């Protein structure tokens, strides 16, 4: 199937589209090209200061009657910088008004970690350390359960959170709504058995991100492993004559995950659609999870000691 039943009730497609570092002057573009070639899930961010434009591709191909907005899913997170009560509908009324939406049809909790309000997404104290909120993740969570109760959103989850922090809200005291997802770092280089099972176990979907590695990520070095050159996962897209992005995207979907490419080239966001028509054998799956080497993209320096930092702990 295309699509993945969640908690909620709601189906998710399994494929999406990524935002993360689309300029804001190609993204528009980006998103008309993947809703006419068959995506129907956007991933989106406050923090990626682009969700204007993407929602200037939504609200064209809805006006031009594509498609139905019941056809799409729209995905935006909660900054960290905005985890205290009374700022978490606000921050979720901005991402609307910017998509151009009434509703999301899942709204997460970026990261775990609560960092202190202002203009500044990554406020930091002389040293470079990240300054923290005092806020902790049930509280957060309470707060999103408030907007799905208010028709602001349709299913609410979590991101980057820890099998530790996962059950914290799993075992919330007056927990209302699970939560339909977790979305987390996940690639051949670092496979996530124990969270994703942790996590499907207790009927939370897992949505992989960086699925290609982040070529593009601002900070990647020289002796970075890479997994779109590596020769063994090139190896099995030759065998199945298809691309290593294709492989490396179909890789998660045959685990159960949803996935969320990102690119602004449209004949990649077209060939990286192209991934229903095979399948990877259970051998190159295995073969497949056999290189993980705990290797993230995503894991700032200068958040690490926070409270809630999710990666110290081995899932
Ligand atoms: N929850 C969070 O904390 C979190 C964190 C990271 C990412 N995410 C989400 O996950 C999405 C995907 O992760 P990502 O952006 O880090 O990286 P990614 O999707 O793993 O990689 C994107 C990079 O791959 C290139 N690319 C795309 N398709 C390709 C293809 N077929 N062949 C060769 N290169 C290709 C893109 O280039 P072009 O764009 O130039 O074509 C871009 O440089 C993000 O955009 C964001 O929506 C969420
Ligand atoms: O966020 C994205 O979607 C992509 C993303 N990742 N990162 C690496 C990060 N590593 C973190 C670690 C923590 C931590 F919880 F661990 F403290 C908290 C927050 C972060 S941001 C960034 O620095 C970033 C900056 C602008 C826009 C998007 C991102």
């Amino acid at each position: 199937a295309s699509r993945i039943l969640l908690n909620n009730g709601a189906k998710m497609p399994i494929l999406g589209l990524g935002t993360w570092k689309s300029p804001p002057g190609q993204v528009t573009e980006a998103v008309k090209v993947a809703i006419d070639v068959g995506y129907r899930h956007i991933d989106c961010a406050h923090v990626y200061q682009n969700e204007n434009e993407v929602g200037v591709a939504i609200q064209e191909k809805l006006r031009e009657q594509v498609v139905k907005r019941e056809e799409l899913f729209i995905v935006s997170k909660l900054w960290c910088t905005y985890h205290e009560k009374g700022l978490v509908k606000g921050a979720c009324q901005k991402t609307l008004s910017d998509l151009k939406l009434d509703y999301l049809d899942l709204y997460l909790i970026h990261w775990p970690t609560g960092f202190k309000p202002g203009k500044e997404f990554f406020p930091l104290d002389e040293s470079g350390n990240v300054v923290p909120s005092d806020t902790n993740i049930l509280d957060t969570w309470a707060a999103m359960e408030e907007l799905v109760d208010e028709g602001l959103v349709k299913a609410i989850g979590i991101s980057n959170f820890n099998h530790l922090q996962v059950e914290m809200i799993l075992n919330k005291p007056g927990l209302k709504y699970k939560p339909a997802v977790n979305q987390i770092e996940c690639h051949p280089y670092l496979t996530q058995e124990k969270l994703i099972q942790y996590c499907q176990s207790k009927g939370i979907v897992v949505t992989a991100y960086s699925p290609l590695g982040s070529p593009d990520r601002p900070w990647a070095k020289p002796e970075d492993p890479s997994l779109l050159e590596d020769p063994r996962i090139k190896a099995i897209a030759a065998k199945h004559n298809k691309t290593t992005a294709q492989v490396l995207i179909r890789f998660p979907m045959q685990r159960n995950l949803v996935v969320i490419p990102k690119s602004v080239t449209p004949e990649r966001i077209a060939e990286n659609f192209k991934v229903f028509d095979f399948e990877l054998s259970s051998q190159d799956m295995t073969t497949l999870l056999s290189y993980n080497r705990n290797w993230r993209v995503c894991a700032l320096l200068s958040c690490t000691s926070h409270k809630d930092y999710p990666f110290h702990e081995e899932f």
